[PDB]
């Protein structure tokens, strides 16, 4: 039983009384993994003891770190020093990351928030006929150099929850003209970013966020001007998405 | 066997060698009714003998004329002397007209066309998952004083063909926010008005058009300035629309 | 005075500390509050648990003239009338344990960030606002104190005057999408005793409805405002 | 000359009778054709069954300099290059019995009908056209003969320069929706031997793909055009 404090009504929770480290016991790790599946994004404040090697070793307890170049003295640590567009991380590849662990090193005095959206709540709130349509759709994601076909709805490998898989890397919905694709995307993506499905975090140096990349999107707010902002992320390797009918994503260009 | 000449690839046919009148035989009438179901809109040129009473008596052979005020010396004849918005006639009511018979009395030397769209071809061309969604949708039509709920897809009482029922009188798709309704309408209505599904007619005095209002929309082009344009229409009473599941439209405000 | 002012987001919103609101604040404090408000668009005071209905109304009276009349849709208060409120003062009486946030958007920053050709078009537009009263307001208002131009849009807008429905919808979507762009907003998570005051001339706001059946009770005093002036000096007008 | 000219739709398109096209037309006829073209945007000659490949090319040569390089999408020909064609001459060799029409839109009428604030914004926009060559063209072109302003948009447009993707899409949808509004268009049903010539500086067109496997064969000569000039006198420029 962790000290868990929900931040918004439908997503997000701060976990208190825990100091992250490469030496956490299996029970704390398990309770972290469960809070993560349930809340989609979790927050840990005052992790000021943490450093590059230590963040990477903590990460190792949650899954297998994977390269996205990297921070020096590390194998896996990525620095961001602006991602102000809604997106799920790396969906242009087949088995994109399952989770990301992000630590604030330098935090602007004003601005520099991050927002997450719960794509499983977004799916559940759709009227039934629209869920049934979403269940059937496939989208081409691209970093334009990769192009991957993913189902629009993914069945979460642990919870079994269905979640929308959309975001900035989507180039089009397969089977549809450009105009129709744009309208279908706008409806479904509009439900992901509806404010009720989101939580916004104001960072302080030493804050750590971990989110389930299988069931969120996120957005870094670029309102901080020339104030320094440095964050460091470890990303954890994920599985091939499974659609509602059991079909699997497939990379189609490389 | 009428002399039938298709005008566009997917809708519209001119019928030659026939002089419309209140005295046409059951066979000619039947062959006209069939060309109408098949082609959605049919055209008869050189009907210069026709007049108000005679148009009304011809109409009587095709169904039951119904008031939409009316042209004098007639019970049913409506004059239009500008409908430049895509629409199916009177869908704000439950049992809107099944067909309309329109005669050109004064025809601009340039401009003043009418265009029809085949809403059955529009339905058939949708990808299957989108047809399945359309099969489930209901829309509120309104003359804002009536409000009627119609299924978005109507099963044609004679052909059994499914056709989209949308157009200018739709206020919203029931069950959806305003934003989502607007996107869903734009996709489905965009397929109705796609040029391939339409036929445009340039009028000459004495031209007569008859169209199946259960499976078209139409639009009067307002490009003729102050050139006189007078047309006279008789409209024929229609049935209550049946949806794919057998549900019936219902007026909900009066 | 120099107030203890702590900006919340980069382009809007500031918490003011070391002030206990009351009907007895001095002219200097009230002036410094009015200035922070103009500057930051929405300002927050925490720990105002001594405050009550009568006391909120008396404090409000120092900032302007109070005026009689789940909001999860972006809006500027009462823009369906001619001289809609200049400001609102909102106190949290009961705050849900999770959810129940309010977001504000800075419509002056939204205007300034438009490319120049787009700002010029905005400066010419008028919109019809309605509570279906119907009032015509300029899409761009010149703020009577700062002279800052701000977009006047939101949920009460029925159409942009002089355009087809389709064009109106596209034009509204561009300008309103700038207002609600995350960069121009601030989200506040309420605690009982928090008070927010915002400049209704240069914001919109949205009450997030993510708290289910948790109790939530807030009390608002609204302050009377002026008739909007457009960039060319024309005035808003009620038409129905 | 005074040609026998019969307008097809109210705002674009005219059939010219009593003329048999050929490489031997006199300067007066050619001038009167050039004038009808400028005025009506697209002109039609029926019954040109004597014409053949060599004869079409020779006739074309009287109207400008010929230039080497199912189109059911609205477009202006080759706008992905700097000096795209000023005109095209198109002959129907085989015409399907039903379907196979072509539609043209008058982009000068589309510009003129915009409300004034919208025309002013259009006069400032630039767009990137691409055949994915990438060329920057002004959204509004000043026609080198008539001085008429016309919208330069259509299927080759990738984005409006200086705007986000979402804004670009809204702005393109408003301006392009005016181009394709039915009132600004004319649809021609072809017969073998019909010839259409259009002013590619002030139109778009669309070939309707409703004829299935019916044979359809058309032959086009295209005439070289100038670099577009915007309202401020800037020039289009290829950038990739
Ligand atoms: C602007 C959107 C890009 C977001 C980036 C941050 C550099 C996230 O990259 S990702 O790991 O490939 O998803
Ligand atoms: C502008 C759209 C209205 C179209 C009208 C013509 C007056 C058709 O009226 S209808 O018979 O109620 O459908
Ligand atoms: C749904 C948004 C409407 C907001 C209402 C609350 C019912 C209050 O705002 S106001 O009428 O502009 O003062
Ligand atoms: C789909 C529209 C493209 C039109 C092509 C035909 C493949 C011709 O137009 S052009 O390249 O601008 O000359
Ligand atoms: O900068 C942030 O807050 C998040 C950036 C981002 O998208 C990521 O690291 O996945
Ligand atoms: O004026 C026309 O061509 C048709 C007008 C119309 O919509 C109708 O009569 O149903
Ligand atoms: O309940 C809120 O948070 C704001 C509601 C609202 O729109 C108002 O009080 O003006
Ligand atoms: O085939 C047509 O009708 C026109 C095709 C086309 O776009 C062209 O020739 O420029
Ligand atoms: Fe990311
Ligand atoms: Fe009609
Ligand atoms: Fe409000
Ligand atoms: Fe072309």
């Amino acid at each position: 039983e962790l000290d868990v404090h929900p931040v918004a009504g439908r997503i997000g929770a701060e976990i208190r009384g825990v100091k992250l480290s490469p030496d956490l016991d299996a029970a704390t790790v398990e309770a972290i993994q469960a809070a993560l599946v349930r809340h989609k994004v979790i927050f840990f404040r005052g992790q000021t003891h943490l450093d590059d090697q230590s963040q990477e070793g903590f990460a190792k307890l949650l899954g297998e770190p994977v390269a996205h170049p990297v921070v020096d003295g590390t194998r896996y640590l990525l620095q961001l020093d602006r991602a102000n567009s809604w997106h799920t991380d790396v969906t242009f590849v087949e088995a994109y990351p399952k989770a990301s662990i992000l630590r604030s090193v330098v935090a602007p005095a004003s601005g520099g928030d991050t927002v997450w959206a719960n794509t499983a709540a977004a799916y559940q709130e759709l009227p039934e006929p629209l869920r049934e349509l979403a269940d059937k759709l496939w989208a081409v994601h691209s970093n334009r150099v990769y192009e991957t076909e993913h189902p629009v709805v993914r069945v979460h490998p642990i919870s079994g929850e269905r979640a929308l898989q959309l975001g900035h890397f989507v180039k089009r919905i397969k089977g549809y003209s450009l105009a129709d694709s744009q309208h279908l995307f706008a409806v479904l993506q509009g439900h992901v970013t509806r404010l009720e499905n989101t939580v916004r975090w104001r960072w302080e140096a030493g804050d750590v966020a971990i989110w389930d990349n299988r069931a969120t999107q996120h957005y870094a707010v670029d309102d901080y001007g020339t104030q320094p902002r440095i964050v460091r992320r470890v990303t954890l390797a994920g599985e091939v998405p499974v659609g509602v009918d059991g079909q699997l994503s497939r990379t189609t260009r490389k």
